[PDB]
């Protein structure tokens, strides 16, 4: 079967994406924001992402066996907005506008339950027969947590928790409160490391062996003027935090900066001041999730754990789950946030149709790639001089080894929040100054933010103390003694890191580059941070990369077979 999964709706949505499964395999997969250049893919069908998928696969909607959506959208409309007004054709006309997607007839349209869709994106691509499923996000249609069982093709829901007790929402509001912003929980995760946990209950959570209990909010509490309990949980949390925490909300500040020539946003306080509140929001989250994980594992008698939902992006929480006593094996897909429920809905549908879903295979390079001719066009358009180095990987490794920062734009763009060697900014893992250089001089961002290393899987074994695939930078782990002090820019004081392991299969060109680096600095390890400027998505097109390369003091840009310097 050919199944096009979708996420993103014009009204009140985020992280639109489109994913194409063809006979179990991922033909194409991309996030709308990469094409629009507007962060987060807000309020829209994944028009361009879907456009790209069909084009990649060489298909029209008429070649499609099914279009799947990653929410029970008609059900949300019935429940929260009093009426699902559309016909499956009027639905498809909004999701796949007729002027971009011409069709002889509507394909079958499936709505897949939101958490099932998350669960699908973890299970069917993990490469494991069975396990415990733990879905933890902001909020699907009603629930905010799902504990389910994955066995022989089937996912079976055991229990759920209602939206008012969301831990995604909880985390977000703390994120907002700190001045970090609700749309930057990752930054909060990052800040935590610098904090000191005081009272992990925050005077709200009561923890137990199965999870948590939230006496601050009525669990059946619900918003009349909406279709999720965000605004509800917001008032409750914000009111609570100001009672118990020594600082009031950080407020955002809108002023005209005569140096920028714009009205820019800023925060009244330095968000670093809330590091204690951050350290504590993190600890609360870990403690709640440790309980849920334990619960769903013991009920399924499983020992492989599947995690998905926005909270599954907490690489710090993931790492601690991993080392947990109750966990032997664990899979969290790179697309654990909503961007994944396209892929998830498609999989759930493909499986119903008798398809067999193939494992991701330690890669997420499912977006757009570009011909050397196409790249050449983008360069020739700019009039910059460039080279076609005989051995791009060797020269690229030499630049990195010497402490220069290199823009790396190669192959199919990677899907998800984290760059994985398709669209990366690369630098020395070995440099004691690289971190402050990239954070402060290169990206103009907070000094306290961390960086993640890319290493050959073939030496993962000796660098990290867990001989396991870490393909997505979505799980923290500890480096071994021998490497703790060698990799100053990618290993915390803690000795923890968020690694990407690389295989020759997943990325021949990059694997080849790290290898060359090895011969230069001894370890085939490097710094690997997202390729973009403060307020943009990771770059997608060669034009996208030139543009960004233009306003960053990077040293060189390896885009396609071409090297460009400064
Ligand atoms: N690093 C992180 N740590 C903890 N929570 C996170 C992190 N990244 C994202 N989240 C949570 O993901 C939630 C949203 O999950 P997602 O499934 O993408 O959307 P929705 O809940 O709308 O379906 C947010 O409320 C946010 O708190
Ligand atoms: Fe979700
Ligand atoms: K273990």
């Amino acid at each position: 079967m050919r199944v096009l999964g979708l996420n993103g709706w014009p009204r009140d949505f985020h992280d639109a994406s489109a994913a194409l499964l063809v006979d179990g395999r991922i033909a194409a997969f991309a996030e709308e924001e990469r094409f629009t250049r507007k962060k987060h893919g807000y309020n829209t069908a994944p028009v361009q992402a879907a456009a790209f998928c069909l084009a990649q696969a060489g298909l029209t909607v008429d070649d499609l066996d099914a279009v799947a959506f990653g929410w029970d959208l008609p059900a949300m409309y019935r429940e929260r907005l009093g009426g699902w007004p559309h016909s499956d054709s009027e639905a498809l006309d909004i999701l796949l506008p007729r002027d971009v997607f011409p069709r002889r007839t509507d394909p079958p349209l499936h709505f897949v339950q939101h958490h099932l869709a998350h669960a699908a994106s973890a299970y069917y691509f993990s490469g494991e027969d069975r396990g415990a499923v733990l879905i933890v996000d902001g909020q699907g249609e009603e629930e905010c947590v799902t504990l389910a069982h994955a066995e022989g093709g089937k996912i079976t829901v055991l229990d759920t928790v209602p939206g008012a007790w969301s831990l995604g929402f909880f985390y977000e509001h703390v994120s907002e409160y700190t001045g970090l912003g609700g749309d930057n929980p990752g930054k909060l995760m990052g800040l935590a490391a610098h904090g000191t946990t005081v009272d992990e209950t925050l005077s709200a959570f009561a923890f137990d062996s199965d999870g948590y209990r939230l006496n601050l909010i009525d669990p059946q509490a619900r918003d009349p003027e909406d279709w999720d309990e965000y605004s509800v949980t917001e008032r409750a949390w914000f009111a609570h935090l100001e009672r118990i925490y020594r600082l009031p909300p950080n407020e955002f500040v809108r002023r005209y900066d005569p140096a920028k020539g714009r009205v820019v946003r800023d925060t009244r306080r330095d968000p670093y001041e809330y590091r204690d509140l951050a350290a504590t929001a993190q600890a609360a989250l870990e403690r709640a999730v440790f309980g849920l994980a334990d619960s769903v594992l013991a009920r399924t008698g499983e020992r492989t754990l599947f995690v998905a939902g926005g909270v599954g992006l907490n690489a710090t929480m993931n790492g601690k789950l991993l080392t947990r006593s109750t966990v032997d094996k664990m899979f969290v897909p790179p697309v654990a946030s909503d961007i994944g429920v396209s892929l998830g809905a498609a999989a759930a549908v493909a499986v119903e149709l008798g398809d067999r879903i193939a494992p991701m295979g330690d890669t997420a390079a499912w977006g757009p790639e570009f011909s050397p001719d196409q790249v050449r066009a983008a360069l020739d358009r700019t009039g910059l001089a460039y080279r076609e180095p005989a051995n791009l990987e060797r020269e690229v490794a030499a630049l990195i080894a010497s402490g220069k920062v290199v823009g790396w734009a190669q192959g199919r763009g990677e899907v998800g929040p984290r760059a994985l060697g398709q669209r990366s900014l690369l630098g020395s893992a070995h440099s004691p100054t690289m971190r402050d250089h990239i954070n402060l001089r290169v990206k103009d961002r907070e000094w306290w933010r961390p960086f993640a290393p890319s290493m050959l899987r073939s030496v993962s074994d000796q660098v990290l103390e867990v001989d396991a695939d870490f393909p997505y930078i979505i799980m923290t782990t500890k480096v071994r003694a021998a490497y703790a002090e060698r990799l100053p820019s990618v290993v915390h004081e803690d000795w923890s890191t968020r690694p990407q392991t690389v295989t020759e299969a997943s990325n021949p060109r990059y694997h080849r580059m790290l290898t060359e680096l090895g011969d230069l600095v001894g370890d085939p390890v490097c710094l690997n941070t997202s390729f973009n400027d403060r307020g943009e998505p990771i770059v997608s097109s060669p034009a996208d990369a030139l543009l960004t390369f233009s306003r960053l003091p990077i040293d060189a840009l390896a885009v396609g077979p071409y090297l460009v310097t400064k």
